[PDB]
């Protein structure tokens, strides 16, 4: 079995994992629509409630399974809970990461073929009202992506588009099949540093933004005030909660993936913790202070909150693009911040392909060849009904990245801390642990945490069919590979 070589790999890595398309995207839009500060406070809750806690449970339940040699879920499931339903709960470790890279990939496609026009120059001149400039751009994306002009819920992606999705696809099979010292570590030892310094160079020059409507502290400021009266609204802790599963890849089968490559006595709590706090910098101070400052900044508050309302796509593709066109360099400038979303996309592609790989290898008995070429196949081949059919990203994107999510986060808690045990899973976290955890957080993990996601669960056109007819199938091949691995 493979296992990681460095300590600063692993970590980098975990990074990666976490680092990727929600912080610069994502971050921004759910900051911004819940005012600002007033969502910033719960998050930070979040994370300490919710976040930290499930990030240990994943990393230890990642590395008791990998010590038996099962990186996923189906067979971790029933090495802590000997049971056919834990097996069938745990098949939905699988599901969730195919589903959400069928779509993640083609949007961090979509990255990279807008780096290449950017470097490349081949972006919409707008002339010197701000509409002029957003609409040249926002059809700019329409031409891409291929929005529909009619009532049919057809998508046209242009021929550019689709080849850029088979290089992505191509690009994440090179870092995978290459192993995971040699292919996902060797890549986030060189892509960590240049997503770090790509976010550093652009928060520089967004607060280095003014206009008569407004600067980027005026942004800064929206950002980090905090507002005690929306702490009654439980909508602010349904997103933040719901962003920080995103943002720390929990609910994703992931983080056990990855873990499940740490050796039997090397450290877990210290090393996720890391991790975590690297993935909180890199959203909380860099991605945040990039899209919404600059925003402000050219628009003011208001109209930057009613433009984050406008979508992620059309706050990171538009937007922002359309704001550095009207400053000096602006088109390297887009082209920078293009390229650091495909690095970010691809260190959080590899890693939530990576489930499949491992459960092809682990239970198939698959080489690491075969397994990493038929995952491709598979996602590839899914991603069509992203491609082609309009709102299918969105189906895909609420059920398996969404509640699929937090009911699977919620699920492997409790299989860990309640069936498996308290103590038992307590002192599989701490073991071979540079630090010990808090023995605060054991009853946070017990009891604090997934009261927390079930009083927030509870308090929470027809071709989405064909979307969902085909996830649902998705799941039910998956559960056949699941049996046919235990009758092998
Ligand atoms: C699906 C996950 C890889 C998403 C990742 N946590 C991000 O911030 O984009
Ligand atoms: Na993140
Ligand atoms: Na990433």
């Amino acid at each position: 079995r493979e296992h990681w070589a460095t300590r600063l790999g692993l970590i980098l890595a975990m990074a990666g994992n976490a680092v990727g398309l929600c912080n610069f995207l994502r971050f921004p839009v759910q900051a911004a629509e819940n005012g600002g500060g007033a969502f910033m406070i719960p998050y930070i809750i979040a994370f300490l409630l919710v976040g930290i806690p499930l990030m240990w449970i994943e990393w230890a339940m990642g590395r008791y399974g990998g010590a038996q040699g099962h990186g996923t879920t189906p067979a971790i499931f029933y090495l802590l809970w000997r049971n056919r339903f834990a097996k069938i709960l745990g098949v939905f470790g699988l599901w969730i990461p195919l589903v959400v890279a069928i779509y993640y990939v083609y949007i961090e496609s979509w990255t990279l073929g807008f780096a290449i026009k950017f470097l490349v120059g081949l972006v919409p001149e707008p002339p010197p009202d701000p509409d002029s400039i957003l609409r040249p751009f926002k059809e700019f994306l329409y031409s891409y992506i291929g929005v529909p002009k009619g009532d049919e819920p057809i998508l046209k992606p242009s021929l550019f588009a689709y080849i850029v999705f088979l290089i992505t696809m191509f690009i994440n099979v090179s870092i995978l099949i290459r192993g995971i010292s040699k292919g996902i570590e060797r890549f986030a030892k060189i892509a960590m540093p240049t997503l770090f310094i790509l976010a550093v160079f652009l928060v520089i020059r967004v607060f280095l933004l003014e206009t008569p409507n407004g600067t980027a502290a005026d942004g800064l400021n929206f950002l980090w005030t905090p507002d005690f009266e929306k702490l009654k609204d439980p909508g602010v802790w349904i997103a933040a909660v719901g962003q920080i599963f995103f943002t720390l890849s929990l609910g994703f089968g992931a983080i056990i993936t990855y873990a499940s490559y740490v050796r039997k006595d090397q450290d877990i709590v210290l090393s996720g913790l890391t991790a975590a706090t690297l993935n909180e910098k890199a959203e909380v101070i860099l991605g945040g202070s990039i899209s919404i400052p600059a925003a402000v900044a050219f628009f003011g508050v208001a109209n930057a909150v009613a433009i984050a309302k406008a979508g992620a796509f059309n706050l990171g593709f538009i937007t922002l693009p359309a704001i550095f066109s009207q400053t000096a360099g602006g088109t390297f400038l887009g082209f920078l911040w293009f390229f650091l979303l495909f690095f970010a996309g691809l260190t959080s592609s590899i890693a939530i392909m990576q489930p499949m790989i491992a459960f092809l290898e682990d239970e198939l008995k698959l080489s690491r060849k075969h397994a990493v070429l038929w995952t491709a196949a598979i996602v590839f081949f899914s991603a069509h009904l992203v491609m082609f059919l309009n709102k299918s990203l969105d189906e895909m994107d609420f059920w398996a990245g969404t509640i699929g999510v937090v009911f699977f986060g919620l699920t492997e808690l409790i299989i860990f801390f309640w069936i498996f045990g308290a103590d038992k899973a307590w002192e599989e976290i701490n073991r071979g642990g540079i630090i010990k955890v808090p023995r605060i957080y054991y009853y946070v993990m017990r009891y604090i945490t997934p009261a927390f996601l079930a009083v927030l669960l509870v308090v929470w056109h027809w071709t989405v069919w064909i979307t969902r007819f085909y996830i649902i199938g998705l799941f039910l091949f998956l559960t056949f590979l699941v049996f046919l691995a235990e009758r092998r």
